[PDB]
């Protein structure tokens, strides 16, 4: 099997092209670069510059007003010095965001919207290619709880798989590596595309038709990670979950995402 | 902003003094030393000596009778040698305790009581300063599930925040460090005071008016850590939790501590 | 106290022999070698060879057809190279297994059956020796959710206790070490016996009459680990759980394994 990380044009997928190739990719690899999805280097650049600015030229006070009382990295700014001197982060979602100023909010709301739109659209194709209809319908499933995290830096990360439906990654030596065909392959930047990692929820909802590839950071740079995560009430078949590898401890025939993962979102699971 | 860890007299807080300063501290720092709270070096010393004694001169049999069948460090004694040769521990709560003898129980029951009393009292001030009324009332909220852990030693601990309402710490080179104003500051001993770390539950119950500071152990000594933890049925607003940074995966408008954290107490969360 | 890891003949235990010695062992140590339980080097060898073969001479395609879409190590095969170059694994349960071929399935189904039979039988003796009757009865309790994991290799593992009822271990320098009498002792191979670690569920169900010993891997070799895990609906008394060390955050007088551990099986807990 070719261990190459494939690339797909979202527009072409929406047009019904490369359906066999896309299915095979999802099943055998669970990752790919996505082009023509409204996300390019330009957009990244705009949000990139304004956030970096804040990181470097932002005061401790301004950063304070955009720092959550709990260091959950869910919203706002996150960090003998601190760990920001190791890496700084900025997170946001559909609501309850913390923006340092006018120009920042405009650029980042726009950026998030594009990321969310692309994520839902590719996730939509993942569902169609596998003939999947989530309990409660597709749109209810995709109107979910995304989380966008941007990190600016000055092994690093253990091998894990994501627990999202899909995860979209943009970046600026190749850091990120993912397991393909039984070996960790390089995942370099593509100014013209976004890197897509399928997560465990894609595996679950499609009844195991989608692989959730393990990945990690090999030993300055920025990364934008967008987790498309299901709602707490996303429901699925327990017996089906058991059929594709989930070691669930759930009584009954049906369960929710909340029943399975608990009361706090968990984005990754080490492997 | 002054990055100094402030000190407050419990008696003065109960008298209604320094309310603005206390609120600001809770909001901007989430930690402080507390004096006049019935806890001094003397009391610590008494419990300190009798436990150390047990650690050093206690037989493997006596320690066995006070060791739980599961190494949870919830109650009793905890440890080519073992890890006690790295650190020994003794835990206790409101009930189901394991005491090695008469004099030990008397001293430690007394010590625990004082720690619990001080913890509830300062927690009570945290609630009043932020105009907070927990669902179900203040006293029901404070009559909870505390855990006292004493550790005797011969990085060390990753950065984390506590998931308690408040955590009281007494100790005997500065080991403990906490993030203040974006930098890990030293938290030396104060024979006249107890160090107070606000936990995530303080953040949650007050609607985000209290910060839960990250802390860790920098590279012999003893430490007494008292976690004031809520009851499993402590209830809170989900939308409100989301407003202050909690990345909750909870369906519905209200939830309990058990719904959020699960069926086993979790005292800390790495950050 | 003799810190020797005792050995018991399953046949003799079933005959009612060494009941005091067995009780003491369970209470003071929580581990022992078990002979005459239908598990010897021969059986291990047969499954050992056919799996090793697959690991070494198995293609990436054949291994692919027996690899779950999510790297949970629940069923099937698990792994600039990958981590299989560090260790390979093969898991199975009562159903939904992934077998690479005819001879493999026959040998491994037979092997699993023997492991499951032995596990239930010794677990049955653990319950009888401690006069324990699980809520819902013994057989309903033992007809559970076992997990068998076989690992082939080319510190290593932090100290932890298992959350199983009992865990059966077979292996081929002494790697495995367990805490006995306050010190990590060697647990060498015994071609004539299987090593049994009591888990936290044994502690819980028997009301704290059984210890769950901490263990770890000290710094080629194969290991077969069989976790006898309860069903999600296994029910127990909350107050009783609190009495033997479980730091439970459960409202009410009764709870299930699912309530306690959550929606995904957790096999170990670091200590
Ligand atoms: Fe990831
Ligand atoms: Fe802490
Ligand atoms: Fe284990």
């Amino acid at each position: 099997m070719d261990t190459t990380v494939p690339t797909f044009s979202l527009a072409e997928l929406q047009q019904g092209l490369h359906q066999d190739e896309f299915r095979r990719c999802l099943r055998d690899k669970g990752l790919f670069y996505l082009t023509d999805c409204g996300l390019t280097d330009t957009e990244l650049k705009s949000a990139k510059d304004i956030v970096i600015d804040f990181f470097e030229h932002g005061s401790e006070a301004e950063k304070r007003a955009v720092t959550s009382p709990v260091p959950t990295m869910r919203r706002g700014f996150t960090g003998t010095g601190s760990y920001s001197d190791y890496s700084m982060c900025y997170s946001m979602g559909t609501a309850d965001n913390l923006f340092p100023s006018g120009d920042f909010e405009r650029i980042w709301t726009q950026y998030f919207d594009r990321q969310y739109t692309a994520s839902r659209a590719v996730a939509r194709e993942v569902l169609r290619a596998t003939g999947t209809e989530p309990d409660g319908g597709v749109e209810a499933f995709l109107d979910c709880e995304p989380l966008l995290r941007f990190r600016y830096f000055p092994l690093r990360m253990a091998p894990h798989y994501d627990l999202s439906m899909v995860t979209l990654i943009q970046q600026t030596f190749v850091s990120l590596q993912a397991e393909v065909g039984g070996a960790f392959t390089d995942l370099p930047y593509r100014p013209d595309a976004v890197l897509v990692f399928c997560g465990a929820i894609a595996t679950l909802v499609t009844g195991g038709q989608v692989k959730a590839p393990r990945h990690h950071v090999a030993a300055s740079r920025t990364s934008s990670v967008f987790f498309l995560r299901p709602n707490a009430d996303f429901t699925f078949s327990v017996p089906l979950a058991r059929e594709c590898g989930f070691d669930v401890s759930l009584d009954g025939e049906t369960a929710t995402f909340q029943d399975w993962i608990g009361g706090n979102y968990v984005n990754i699971r080490r492997a």
